[PDB]
């Protein structure tokens, strides 16, 4: 999907204004363009944050919220794309602790849900939701048994 | 000033290197590494890894981070003005920091603002000072815009 392309077309900018304005070379900004959130640097954020008028901040979250969104969130973007749902804040929840696992590089194996899928539900929308809940809730007790 | 931003960070959270290296798995040397740079070198990587161990938003960790840093930059000048005189401007502090920052990240260097008129509020005065500064840096990136 190209992260800084992204952020970059949602505020009607470019790579070529950003290297202008910035020095930082074409081929550079290429590269940037392709590598995950996790290896951008504060120095990128800064740029990003003097061309667009954004805070530091909010160009961190823009950025998050774009990579949350073609992430495979360990199983869930299938389901939410299937059933066609959305429940922002817990989806942004389960890709802050996926990206925290992975910066500890600590593998985060995928849920599945081939019973889930298999089986009926009473409701969908519910019973997702409820699936999600319960990911973040396993997530969380992984993390408290490394702290 | 050259102030250990990571051993800031975490010293104000109760926390260790030793402790971060524990739960990352990244060796102690390569901490004793991260412990020299500046802020603008840091990645989201860490970032995400001090959100994880500090129970902090990555947000608020950055945000702490930047503070820590704004507080021993010397601010183009203005540290030396604002200790002499035991002055504090937070926010304006703060917004001069930033565009130093951003003009960093962009490659181009701030020169320091340099400093016998009479001062009835100092204060006062040097709080214009500060607000006048910002402008000519705000002024200067507008014109790259």
């Amino acid at each position: 999907i190209k992260l800084l392309d992204e952020f970059l077309k949602k505020h009607d900018l470019t790579r070529y204004q950003l290297s202008k304005l910035t020095g930082i070379s074409q081929n550079t900004l290429k590269d940037q363009n392709e590598k995950p959130l996790n290896k951008y640097t504060v120095s990128i954020l800064r740029s990003l944050s003097m061309i667009s008028g954004l805070s530091v901040s909010d160009v961190l979250f823009e950025l998050e919220d774009i990579e949350k969104n073609s992430d495979d969130l360990a199983g869930f973007k299938h389901l939410l794309d299937k059933y066609k749902l959305s429940f922002p804040a817990q989806e942004f929840e389960l890709y802050c602790l996926i990206k925290e696992f992975e910066s500890a590089n600590i593998e985060v194996l995928p849920f599945t849900f081939n019973r889930f899928e298999n089986e009926e539900h009473v409701n969908i929308k519910k019973d997702v939701c409820k699936a999600l809940e319960n990911a973040i809730t396993v997530l969380k007790e992984k993390k408290n048994e490394l702290l």
